[PDB]
C-alpha cells in the first residue's frame, strides 16, 4: 500500500440532507456507445426511442472521452487531476470524487456488470462495490442463450439501499456492460432485435457491414431500456428524494472506418470514433438543477465537478472546471 495524495481536503458541503430534501443520484458509466449513433445527435435509426418520451432529459452532442479504454478512462472519469495531468498508473492513489463524496457523508454503492471500478472503490468499504456480472447478484442472466447477465439486473433490490440509507445523501454507479464488442449481438435480449439481418460471427470484418451495424444499435436499444428504467426506479423515490441521472460513455468504437474495430488505441492516434461519446442527464422538476447547454464543448472532466454539484460539494481544485449542470437557480 501506499500513502494517498489528496486533492481536495477543502471540500464542505453547504448543506445536509436533515436540513433539505436528501439527494439521490444513479450515474450510469457507459460502455463502447459512441455519440454520432445517438438519435438526438443526428442519427437516422431511432435508437433511444424511450428516452425520446422522458421530459427533462438533456442530451448533449459535444462530448469528447479522455480516453479510448475502459482501463484508462473509468479512473479519470472520477479523478480531481483532469485529462492533461491524468496518469492512469498513479490514479489508484489519488484521492478521487467518491473518496470526497463518502468522507463527506454520502453513501456510495458501485454496482459493475462491466469488470471493476478500475481502482475508483479501492480506499471504500468492500460491501460498497457489487459484481453484478455474477448470477447469484444479478437476476437477470438467464433471459438469453448466452448466459449473459443485462445492465437492468442492477436495478434489482436497490430499494434495499436505499432502505438501509433512508434520508442520507445517495450516489449509486452502475457499471454498464453496454455496447461492448466484437459480439454485438449478445448485449441485448430479443426483444430488442429490432434492426435486421445482424451479423453473429466473432470476426466483424468478415460480416456484412449493414449487419454488423445492426447489430451495434440494437445494443444502443438495450442501452436506452436501461436509462429509462433507472429514470423510472428514481422516479419512484421523487417524493422523498431529489432525484437525478447522469449518463456517460467511457468510450466510443470504430465501426470499420480505415478497416479499424473496437476501441483502445493510444489518443496519440486513434480516430475519432473513439473519443467522441453520448452523454445523458435527467433530473425532477423539484432539484432546482439546471443543465448546460446541450452544445457546451465538454469532456470526462465535466464528470467530477457534475457529481460535486449534485450533493452540494464546492471543492477549490475544479472550480474553474465546466460541468454538465449550471450554477445559476431560478426560483
Ligand atoms: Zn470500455
Amino acid at each position: 500500500p501506499k500513502d494517498t495524495i489528496y486533492h481536495a481536503k477543502d471540500a464542505v458541503q453547504a448543506t445536509k440532507p436533515d436540513m433539505r430534501k436528501p439527494r439521490l443520484v444513479v450515474f450510469v458509466v457507459g460502455e463502447t456507445a459512441r455519440a454520432d449513433h445517438v438519435s438526438f445527435n443526428g442519427y437516422e435509426r431511432d435508437t433511444f426511442p424511450q428516452l425520446a418520451k422522458i421530459d427533462g432529459v438533456t442530451n448533449f452532442s459535444n462530448v469528447t472521452s479522455c480516453g479510448t479504454s475502459t482501463a484508462y478512462s473509468v479512473p479519470c472519469m472520477f479523478s480531481y487531476l483532469g485529462a492533461d495531468e491524468y496518469d492512469v498508473d498513479t490514479a489508484k492513489y489519488q484521492e478521487n470524487v467518491l473518496d470526497t463524496l463518502d468522507r463527506l457523508g454520502v453513501s456510495i454503492l458501485w454496482r459493475d456488470n462491466n469488470s471493476d471500478s478500475k481502482g475508483v472503490m479501492d480506499k471504500l468499504p468492500k460491501a460498497q462495490f457489487a459484481d453484478y456480472k455474477s448470477a447469484t447478484n444479478n437476476a437477470i442472466c438467464n433471459t438469453n442463450p448466452y448466459n449473459e447477465c443485462r445492465d437492468v439486473g442492477m436495478l434489482v433490490g436497490l430499494d434495499d439501499f436505499v432502505a438501509a440509507n433512508n434520508g442520507k445523501d445517495m450516489l449509486i454507479m452502475l457499471h454498464q456492460m453496454g455496447n461492448h464488442g466484437p459480439a454485438y449481438f449478445k448485449r441485448y435480449d430479443e426483444k430488442f432485435a429490432k434492426f435486421t439481418p445482424v451479423c453473429e460471427g466473432n470476426e466483424l470484418a468478415k460480416c456484412e457491414h449493414q449487419s454488423l451495424i445492426n447489430a451495434y444499435d440494437n445494443a444502443l436499444l438495450a442501452t436506452d431500456d436501461f436509462i429509462a428504467q433507472s429514470i423510472q426506479w428514481l422516479q419512484t423515490h421523487s417524493n422523498a428524494y431529489d432525484v437525478s441521472m447522469l449518463y456517460v460513455s467511457d468510450h466510443g468504437e470504430s465501426l470499420g472506418e480505415n478497416g479499424v474495430y473496437l476501441h483502445g488505441m493510444p489518443n496519440a492516434f486513434a480516430p475519432k470514433e473513439q473519443r467522441s461519446v453520448p452523454a445523458f442527464f435527467w433530473t425532477d422538476k423539484q432539484t432546482g438543477i439546471t443543465p448546460m447547454a446541450t452544445d457546451t464543448v465538454l469532456t470526462h472532466d465535466a464528470i467530477t465537478p457534475t457529481l460535486l454539484k449534485l450533493f452540494d460539494v464546492t471543492a477549490d481544485k475544479v472550480k474553474d472546471r465546466t460541468a454538465f449542470i449550471r450554477l445559476e437557480h431560478h426560483h
